[PDB]
């Protein structure tokens, strides 16, 4: 099924649930504004070759469109647009004072070398210049780009530029060097365990001493397991990666199974551990679970054999419409996966800010104002889930699509 009528229909489903006008749902499922784009580069052997690009803006009522720019063999206008969408809820539902914007490339950058990589770089941020900028479209990483893409492309903004603004301020994810921003490596972990210890505190449950399990150990499985040790003191007794899971009820030590995932390849095989497979680890009795993995993990299957009190999505939509429901039933509380993995556009959102101001944080603050971001998203979307008496995917929903609506009245977008 295509992916961007998946998202019109989540749109609508959202759009149940609260009262927006019919002029506002049609104006919020069309995309602003579209641009494709070629992108042509010459190649090591001298041949030009030309990809296809796009820059897909969602919406800005609240502020300047947001989002990454994906080089996948894959890529389809329907993704990016269905993305840019998913990337205005997202900057939503945190407060920011951002749209959704959305960007790719349908290349293969594996068979790509380095400098063919920052020509297509500089390429596409010639072709997409016009309808970017520190006040109009913030780009970002995103599957297969890094900061170094990052760093070219703001360069090659800056010599479009002639250096006439906060030409830094264009382009988020850049390296520390150039107006790169502290606490960007953790920032998706730090506001999943921020949404976490909130969604404890709602609970009632205090995490000393408890339990966590988490599925996929690559940036954020990893670093979600090791801040929670050390900031929320639990217990880590699971993790998985593709290739296989351990277990340990006394408690494992993330920093060793990073050590042994070096050094073997995998975690399988951990010494003092039992190996298991991802579908029992989803099912130990733990008191959250943190799927940081594949989407589509929990669906009809196991949604029912789900034993952990909290569910944390950090990864994009791992859990189903139907696990969904079966998960309330049983009282377990979800965070939306919007919602937990949200402190990587807060993070970008404030390297932006310290762009735009010439002013750089510190960690201590980045941290600080991380929390505050996150700890008041959570409590808003939970007291819209205990008002309206919905699913939490819901009730974020609501929020986002109310703030972005309200933010379309006040412009008079729209008139009712
Ligand atoms: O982006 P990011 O930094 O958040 O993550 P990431 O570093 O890009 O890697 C994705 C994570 O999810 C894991 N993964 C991919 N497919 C999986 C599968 N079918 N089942 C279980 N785990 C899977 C990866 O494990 P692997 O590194 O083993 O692929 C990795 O731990
Ligand atoms: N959420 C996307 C892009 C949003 C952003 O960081 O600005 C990412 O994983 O990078």
């Amino acid at each position: 099924i295509d992916p961007f009528e998946m998202a019109v229909k989540q749109l609508e489903r959202a759009a149940q649930y609260m009262d927006i006008s019919e002029e506002a749902l049609e104006w919020l499922k069309k995309p602003m504004r579209i641009v494709e784009v070629s992108v042509p580069i010459e190649m090591d052997d001298g041949s030009v070759k030309v990809f296809t690009g796009f820059r897909v803006q969602h919406n800005w009522a609240r502020g300047p469109t947001k989002g990454g720019i994906r080089w996948h063999p894959a890529e389809t206008l329907s993704t990016v647009k269905a993305l840019a969408t998913w990337m205005t809820w997202k900057v939503a539902v945190v407060d920011l004072p951002y749209g959704g914007g959305k960007g790719g490339i349908i290349v293969n950058p594996k068979e790509l070398s380095e400098r063919e990589q920052e020509r297509l770089a500089r390429a596409y941020i010639r072709a997409v210049y016009d309808v970017i900028g520190p006040w109009t479209d913030i780009p970002a990483p995103d599957v297969y780009t890094n900061p170094k893409i990052m760093g070219w492309m703001m360069d090659e903004y800056e010599t479009i530029m002639r250096r006439k603004g906060p030409a830094f301020g264009v382009i988020t994810g850049k390296p520390l060097s150039i107006g790169g921003s502290l606490g960007r490596g953790t920032a998706t972990a730090q506001g999943a365990i921020f949404t976490i210890r909130e969604a404890a505190k709602a609970l009632g449950i205090d995490l000393k001493g408890k339990k966590i399990a988490v599925q996929g150990y690559g940036n954020a499985g990893y670093y979600t397991a090791k801040l929670a040790k050390e900031q929320l003191g639990m217990t880590v007794v699971a993790v998985s990666d593709s290739r296989g899971g351990i277990y340990n009820p006394d408690g494992l030590d993330p920093d060793e199974v990073l050590k042994w995932k070096r050094e073997h390849g995998s975690v399988k095989d951990f010494p003092g551990a039992t190996n298991i497979t991802n579908e029992e680890l989803l099912e130990l009795e733990v008191d959250v679970l943190a799927p940081a993995a594949i989407e589509e993990v929990i669906t009809e299957k196991n949604a029912d054999n789900i034993k952990a009190k909290i569910v944390a999505e950090v990864a994009n939509g791992p859990v189903t419409p139907e696990a969904d429901d079966i998960l309330r039933e049983k009282g377990i509380l979800q965070i939306p996966d919007f919602l937990c993995n949200a402190g990587g556009v807060t993070v970008s959102y404030f390297e932006w800010v310290q762009n735009i101001n010439g002013y750089y944080w510190t960690e201590e603050e980045v941290r600080e104002k991380l929390d505050k971001k996150m700890t008041k998203a959570f409590w808003e979307v939970y007291n819209t889930h205990k008002d309206k008496n919905i699913h939490m995917r819901d009730a974020a929903y609501v929020v986002a699509v109310s703030r972005v609506y309200q933010a379309m009245k006040d412009r008079g977008w729209v008139k009712k």
